[PDB]
């Protein structure tokens, strides 16, 4: 059960603070400092330095996140998550663990093999430093162009004591003799262009003059210069303390690691305590020039740190993470599709909830921040879309990453998609009922459906339809020809048009009318089942009309599908109107 | 959709990364120094400071938490949390914004007419500055032994200009008339030990100087003391840079506020850029007090900053963080139930797969660690439990927390043929269709070759030649239709009338011996345009009773709909 603390205030406690001493077990955890090391950085500079390039990334999904996972991704899951990191922009991409796990060696033959691998990008292969599994490593890697070949050891002082029960310079050769083995490995291979990274595993348990001495054991091996540098990985495979303590250790290796113009400094930040993303940025601030991560956070336990939030928060704060965020949803469909995990409702930039406002008081200052962009804008003779993003409660406009504002409305088990499936057997498309909680904003069920209906059901100006006909070719990909009668702000006139399918044709001939209708989504479903079955449909258009342009939607419920997609078309001039 | 970056890398970007330039409009945001100001902190201390006592907290779960929520909290789950977050050991706890909310003064009236508060713990409301509201505010407090009452307005530079468009003086004095309303509703409600919290809204967007002023004329109209201090809580409405930023804020604000001993110093992070965690042991090392966060997290968009992340964290390197999280499962399913929104598999402490190792590698150095310290036990007579934790890859021991470790040992069918083929599929369907596919990993060229076979290409026993659709005019009237078709190869004329075209085609095959009733039906574009094709999906009982779906792929929606009925009819054959 939970029990109430009730041990006694510290000695020194403010009396405004009525705060108990609980009994968790605190006496069983050091701080940091005690379980590792003081690191004092006194003439630090990182906290001055405000990022201003993105960094190098590698992706590290297909590896660490993979083995993340309750269930591995499929030979078909890691394409796809490897076609997504290519697209996206990553040029670094760590494909597996390929002398530890068949399945992992398999892949790496196949993108090989099959040519899925871009010239400008590097396939990164993770290896531990038994000389036979950097074979192995090797062998997977064979008539790839390139490689990154990642070994490692663990280097913290609590695995040197438990695990190895090794001294200093037992730990060290396991790294070195690995070195060793990828030197005399590389040579083998002429056709590919190899190139190394070392990671000290446990990193952040792990002395930092050690990790220097190291790292140096191990460049000295490798060799490497400015135009073929090394990288040294420095993970907080677990994170064990505050960011800016980690961005200190890195600004510290930064200056004191031997031959730092041949390398390439990189961070690998999981997140035990949450603080990941601000591990990677204030640590690239102190010096290092790559970051290792997974899309969403996935990866050992807590996650590696998110890709995504690192590059949005560049994009955010006006410098270009040199990868497209575009299509969040996409991304976010994708690894949620390979990882069999969902991203969290409030998970920056992809999260359901993150361009939401719920309170009237935020929604209010939103739609002032619009309009005063849209106002400036006209002044201006611009595209409000190309202005400066200036509105309380968005970091960023939603659209720029593909998504929506929503304001949502509440319902007095509630909400207006459910109300409306229930009570009036609509299920809205996602985009209507934001569109619809707009206009509510600008509620009780009865409220509701009351505003729905005057919005979408019941304009009659300035366009009615009377009726029509539709005369469709028999023969499939035929054409289909519709004349009509409408009231146009009252007054009777006949159209026509022709087109696919009444739909179309329909739409084609209300532009002789002034009405430009271009439809760019549709969507239809029934309600009931027998002489008493209607069809719902719903129109998304951009409408111009005669006498500027508007995305609205329109919806249409009739006994039959064909009417009812009509009725739709109708619908939006008028909610354009 | 996403498009691979090709703009021209910086100029004196490296030889080793081959990075390009993106199309994102960057030039729409501005450096955080651009946007608001450079940093003013001379000669910061903070990180030079590591925690070593717990802040006051307040949790704000009852009302930034709750306002939140697609489904907010019934009275019954907001009890629920209230009774949770004393239990834990919460001593200030926001409990609503009562004046703008019915079902918050009555939640507030509940507590304290029932008798519910401790004696040690003090409810706090928040109110925004107008007179009426303050009035409401407290009337709702009636009663109270103590309380803090939270009064707020905006002070950034972009709701001056845009949503108040008001000048610096006009929104100090917003603030301030604020403040002289609460002192006189204070002295009208006696007994009741009043309490108050100043917050300058949207901070982060706001000038240090600008905040320190208006902060400094609500505690002169106050007039807060030692024993009676005023709470100035700060907060990242919008989290808007990085959490050092933040922090150096803080330590201004903690060096520059007048009458500093009368302060308590809070702090109110969002999570937009995933660091509010962050920022709040920053800017706890920073001089802060307080901090007001959610359980788990909750709160507007990407929500305020999670409690238990940050009182786990002390507890974790050794500071008592004056909380019970000794059973966080229970806290974890109380929150959920509370919240109606799910902790993610790997949120920090409480999460899922936290406590999980699937490497076998990790799997033997948690056992080393484990033994040596079963090892180092045994020979001091100690209990392993009471022992310093010491054990590669786990933080904490998972006991500690009500948890254990877990040394452990779906085709995708919606999102391959929504990505791949434009079709989504009805949930029942993809369902149907899953369980055909189980029965063969199948690839997504093997899945969609499949699909074809079941959905698309069977021509018996039903096949539809062509048909005269013959649709009424005028709404209401009688859609008719006569269709060739080949009933197993034999060509036949089939007839039939109905209030559309779908009805009037199953009418028709009756004669024809399938009786076929639709039971659903849903269509939709396969690309923008008004010309498009459209997929439909039609799900029927059929005789010569099978339930079953059909897909139809067309130009026209009422072809589309009709091929679906043919589809329909060969899969119940
Ligand atoms: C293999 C190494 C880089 C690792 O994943 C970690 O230390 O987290
Ligand atoms: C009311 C204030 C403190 C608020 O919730 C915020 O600024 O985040
Ligand atoms: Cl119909
Ligand atoms: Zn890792
Ligand atoms: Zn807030």
């Amino acid at each position: 059960t939970i029990v109430k603390p009730a041990g006694p205030p510290r000695v020194g406690q403010p009396s405004w603070n009525p705060q108990r001493a609980s009994s968790m077990p605190v006496n069983r955890y050091r701080p940091f400092a005690e379980e590792v090391e003081p690191i004092r950085l006194r003439n630090r500079t990182w906290p001055d330095r405000v990022i201003d390039r993105a960094p190098l990334w590698c992706a590290v999904d297909l590896r660490d996140g993979n083995q993340a996972l309750i269930d591995p991704m499929s030979p078909a899951r890691k394409r796809r998550m490897f076609d997504l990191l290519v697209r996206m922009g990553y040029k670094e991409i760590e494909v597996g663990f390929p002398s530890a796990s068949q399945t992992d060696f398999d892949f790496v033959r196949e993108i090989i093999e099959q040519g899925a691998i871009p010239d400008d990008v590097t396939i990164q292969v993770l290896t531990q430093c038994r000389p036979e599994l950097i074979e192995r490593t090797f062998q997977a890697c064979s008539g790839a162009p390139r490689a990154i070949v990642h070994f490692y050891n663990s280097t913290s002082i609590l695995q040197r004591r438990v695990v190895f029960r090794a001294n200093r310079a037992e730990v060290q050769a396991i790294a070195t003799d690995g070195a060793r083995k990828c030197v005399e490995q590389a040579a083998k291979y002429p056709g590919t262009q190899w190139r190394f990274e070392y990671s000290p595993e446990s990193y952040t348990g792990t002395e930092l003059e050690y990790a220097k001495q190291v790292c140096d054991a191990v460049g000295e091996v490798i060799a490497p210069t400015p135009e073929r540098p090394i990288i040294f990985n420095l993970p907080a495979t677990v994170e064990m303390t505050t960011p800016n303590v980690y961005a200190d250790s890195i600004e510290w290796m930064s200056r004191n690691l031997a031959n730092r113009e041949s390398v390439i400094l990189s961070l690998h930040p999981h997140n035990d305590r949450g603080t990941a993303v601000a591990a990677a940025e204030l640590g690239f601030a102190a010096g290092a020039d790559r970051i290792e991560g997974c899309l969403f956070g996935n990866g050992e336990r807590t996650g590696n740190v998110c890709l995504v939030t690192l590059g949005l928060n560049l994009f955010s704060r006006g410098v270009d993470p040199q990868i497209d965020f575009s299509n969040i949803d996409e991304i976010r469909r994708t690894v949620e599709y390979c990882n069999q995990l969902p991203v969290h409702e409030r998970h920056p930039y992809g999260g359901d909830l993150v361009y939401t406002a719920f309170s009237g008081s935020h929604q209010d200052a939103i739609n002032k921040g619009l309009d005063a962009m849209k106002l400036d804008a006209d002044a201006a003779d611009c595209d409000v879309d190309d202005m400066l993003w200036q509105v309380p409660y968005l970091p960023i406009d939603p659209r720029d990453v593909g998504r929506t504002y929503e304001a949502v409305i509440r319902v007095n088990k509630g909400g207006v998609a459910y109300i409306m499936k229930t009570d009036h057997g609509l299920s809205l498309p996602r985009r209507l009922q934001i569109e619809f909680s707009q206009v509510i904003q600008k509620v009780s069920p009865k409220e509701m459906w009351d505003a729905f209906a005057e919005e979408y059901l019941a304009p009659v100006r300035p366009l009615e339809r009377i009726r029509q006909h539709v005369d469709a070719a028999d023969d499939d990909g035929g054409t289909t020809s519709i004349t009509a009668t409408v009231k146009i702000n009252g007054v009777e006139t006949e159209i026509s048009g022709s087109g696919n399918g009444p739909l179309a044709a329909f739409v084609h001939a209300l532009a002789d009318v002034g009405f430009d209708v271009a439809v760019l989504d549709y969507y239809e479903h029934a309600m009931s089942a027998g002489d008493d079955a209607q069809a719902a449909a719903y129109v998304e258009a951009s409408v111009t009309i005669a006498s500027t342009s508007k995305t609205v939607w329109g919806v249409g419920i009739a006994p039959s599908i064909t009417t009812a997609s009509l009725r739709a078309v109708v619908s939006a001039v008028n909610r354009a109107a």
